[PDB]
């Protein structure tokens, strides 16, 4: 028995704040609607769903999403019937910055082997995790918190959230540096998910957040972020060009790894630059800020203030390698620390070499829609 959809805004209608302007318009307005594969969009719309139905104002469409065939002509019916196109002008432009990112797959095992000798650590034995709102902390769990903390150590910016730290006599310290950790400072006090091949290859899996390792029989052990020791994000690519190592053009995972095979003595060196360190753990898809599994070349990072996180998301621009028409029903399911505006996006690619590949060479001009269930109204969210 098919849910109501409810009472759409009708075209022309504005909403605006924080310089965005959201104006709704024909389904047909969307280059290349006709022609998308909605039964895709469906997939990854009902994969938001395990989290978003549970939001006030989606449990109609989520619901209706699972009575509705994964098969493009009934899943084009669906959005056209029960979302509004809102398109999105940031600062007074329609266009804004497509980029995009993927989910590595690295060479390595389970255990040590001779190949594969460098450990992907979960969260550590001492590694404790304070909420925030010279002080001090009391532990309330193995891995969370009577010791004295001084904060103008711990690595807090205009944006922190909580902060990371050990106790060490009767103090709270900041947590271990990359350096340090890559110095051997974890052994014997953290549990280690496996072993990478390529320390290079392994620093770019803490890049995007997650990853999965390939062992040499064809295998995935699949890594997913845990946490992390809010040290401060640096780019080695940055640093390595004026050192000046490589060109600012050869800074890619793959020309560091072949400077790095090439030039063992500044291995240390330039990885210790990057201060902050990932922790993983044990897991198709990274889960992304909605807590949500994403599907290949249909999930989106956006800007919270902005887009409503879940929400189908239409993707006008260009195919980063072929530069033809790159039009897309995507899901809005994921955040980052780098995606800012009204019209902003990274599109995630999937998982793999080629997915890499495109990930890399994707920045572009693009046009985004924001479809939202019928009555419901963008807003943003200072």
């Amino acid at each position: 028995p098919d849910r109501p959809a409810g009472i759409p805004d009708p075209a022309g209608t504005t909403v605006a704040g924080g310089g965005a302007v959201y104006t709704v318009v024909p389904h047909l307005s969307m280059p290349h609607w006709a022609a998308q594969d909605f039964a895709k969009s469906l997939q990854s719309f009902r994969l938001g769903c395990a989290n978003l139905k549970n939001r006030q104002g989606w449990q109609d469409v989520c619901a209706q999403a699972f009575q509705t065939p994964i098969h493009s002509f009934q899943a084009k019916r669906f959005f056209e019937r029960y979302f509004t196109p809102w398109q999105v002008a940031g600062n007074g432009s329609l266009a804004g910055t497509v980029t995009g990112y993927y989910e590595p797959v690295l060479k390595g095992d389970g255990r040590r082997t001779e190949r594969a000798r460098f450990p992907i650590y979960g969260i550590p034995d001492d590694f404790i995790s304070v909420p925030l709102p010279l002080v001090r902390i009391r532990q309330t769990g193995k891995n969370s918190g009577t010791h004295t903390a001084d904060l103008s150590r711990f690595p807090i910016t205009a944006r922190t959230t909580a902060i990371k730290g050990r106790f060490e006599g009767s103090r709270f310290l900041p947590y271990h540096t990359r350096n340090q950790i890559n110095g051997g400072a974890l052994d014997g006090k953290a549990p280690i998910l496996g072993y990478a091949e390529d320390p290079v290859e392994l620093f770019f899996m803490h890049i995007q957040g997650s990853g999965r390792l390939k062992t040499p029989s064809g295998k995935y052990i699949r890594i997913g972020y845990a946490d992390k020791n809010e040290h401060p994000y640096v780019s080695i690519g940055r640093y390595m060009a004026d050192k000046g190592y490589l060109k600012l053009g050869q800074t890619s995972m793959q020309g560091i790894k072949a400077y790095m095979r090439q030039n063992p003595q500044r291995l240390a060196e330039v990885l210790g630059q990057n201060p902050s360190y990932i922790f993983f753990r044990e897991l198709d898809g990274p889960v992304g800020a909605l807590g949500t599994p994403l599907m290949g070349e249909y999930a989106g990072a956006i800007d919270r203030h902005y887009i409503t996180l879940g929400a189908p998301l239409f993707v006008a621009t260009a195919h980063p390698v072929t530069r033809k028409a790159l039009n897309r029903l995507i899901m809005a399911q994921d955040t980052g620390s780098a995606i800012k505006g009204a019209v902003r996006v990274d599109y995630f690619w999937g998982y793999g070499d080629e997915a890499g590949e495109l990930a890399g060479k994707q920045k572009t001009t693009g046009y985004v829609w924001q479809l939202l269930p019928n009555g419901m109204k963008p807003e943003y969210r200072p």
